[PDB]
């Protein structure tokens, strides 16, 4: 229904070390999305287990994983949101809920799938807040949390990655997706993040066994990669005796109006051609900045999002769109993962490739461009 592009874009150099080889095998990424991150007050119904389906409508299995690895994914991002599932003083998990989410993450191994998991929409006060006035319930959230599962999954190889926190920001808030690095309110909460970044590598490398030396993912404010590029961000300091350990963390979809802005917003495009400078000069600027600051220094970037909501039938543009980008983060030493949230039609945000129910791909030309430039 659609032709893949034949994308002509030179490789950079990639140090040879172990952590860019890592990213490099970890390959391409889907995302369990609206799946375990769903996280709503008054739930009409008593199982908490029923939020894993709330928003996606189906249930996760063993074939719905093992379909994602035959797609060519090498990579399951599991996103959890936890406060729906806390009781406590200090954030105790529910057990039928850890319980479930680890069975997940063992369909995900069986396939011998990289897994990525976190902390998702927890960004509340009480719960993940990045300012100084809930730093202290936030840093007890953090330790909390990532002690638990830390402790879980600590005999997990080092498939097994980390993600201290989704998009962590101030929310309901005109700095909520930008900041303005000359106000003290922006300036708070990136030290703010700075700090809870730290509190979950010193956290996770704690608990011992495997969580010494696994691989670990850490976002600047709101997931932004301008947020990691500024200078005011810092790598965790990292206990491990193996060095470089620690993964940047972003999410791009990018460009904007193109990508994930709603189609009937002003300023939405729904077209993207691989041979115009302005549908691709977004995705090459921050994958540039990237490379410049860490990966060409060898410290390993992930992009854990990134995606192109169908808007109105786009598929020439959605499938250019994924096989440009994949490459041009491959070619930088980047790898990246599709954002699939099981949903393809109606006003919400229609980011799904596998239909879920049926487990047959509805966009398999997207999967197909991707895979061709993802190695
Ligand atoms: O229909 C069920 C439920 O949907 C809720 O909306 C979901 C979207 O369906 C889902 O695609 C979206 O996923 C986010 C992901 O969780 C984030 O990590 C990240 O967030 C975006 C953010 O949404 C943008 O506003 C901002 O500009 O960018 C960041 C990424 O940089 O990316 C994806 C895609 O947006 O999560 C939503 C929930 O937050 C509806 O809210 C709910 O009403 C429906 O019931």
């Amino acid at each position: 229904r659609a032709k893949i592009p034949e994308i002509k874009i030179a490789s950079r150099k990639i140090p040879n070390n172990a952590a860019l080889k890592f990213v490099k095998d970890m390959k391409i990424g889907w995302n369990l999305g609206n799946t375990f991150d769903a996280a709503f007050e008054n739930p009409s119904f008593d199982d908490e287990l029923l939020y894993e389906t709330a928003w996606c409508g189906v249930k996760t299995t063993k074939q719905m994983i093992d379909t994602v690895k035959k797609a060519g994914f090498n990579t399951i991002r599991i996103p959890v949101s936890w406060h729906n599932h806390v009781t406590g003083s200090n954030f105790t998990i529910s057990k039928r809920w850890l319980d479930r989410v680890q069975q997940v993450v063992d369909y995900a191994m069986k396939n011998k799938m990289y897994v990525i998991i976190n902390i998702h929409h927890d960004i509340m006060p009480g719960y993940y807040y990045p300012n100084s006035q809930h730093l202290q319930t936030s840093i007890k959230y953090v330790k909390s949390i990532w002690t638990q599962v830390a402790t879980r999954f600590k005999n997990y190889n080092d498939h097994l990655i980390f993600e201290a926190v989704n998009q962590p920001r101030l929310t309901g808030s005109r700095f909520e997706w930008w900041l303005d690095m000359n106000n003290p309110e922006c300036r708070d909460a990136v030290e703010a993040i700075n700090k809870l970044n730290q509190v979950f590598v010193d956290t996770v490398r704690s608990t011992g066994g495997n969580n010494v030396s696994r691989y670990l993912m850490v976002p600047g404010y709101a997931a932004a990669p301008e947020y990691v590029l500024i200078d005011e961000f810092k790598i965790p300091k990292d206990s491990s005796k193996y060095k470089n350990r620690i993964i940047i963390s972003v999410h791009a979809y990018r460009p904007y109006n193109f990508a994930l802005q709603a189609p009937n917003e002003s300023g939405s495009v729904s077209e993207w051609s691989v041979n115009s400078e302005e549908s691709r000069r977004d995705i090459d600027y921050f994958m540039d900045k990237l490379y410049d600051k860490f990966v060409s220094k060898g410290i390993p970037v992930v992009i854990g999002e990134f995606g192109a909501r169908d808007k109105n039938g786009n598929l020439q543009s959605r499938v250019e769109f994924a096989a440009y980008y994949v490459r041009a983060a491959r070619a930088r030493g980047i790898t990246c993962c599709w954002w699939d949230n099981n949903a393809f039609y109606g006003n919400g945000e229609n980011f799904g490739l596998l239909d879920r129910k049926t487990l047959k791909w509805v966009y398999p030309e997207i999967v197909s461009a991707m895979m061709k430039y993802a190695r």
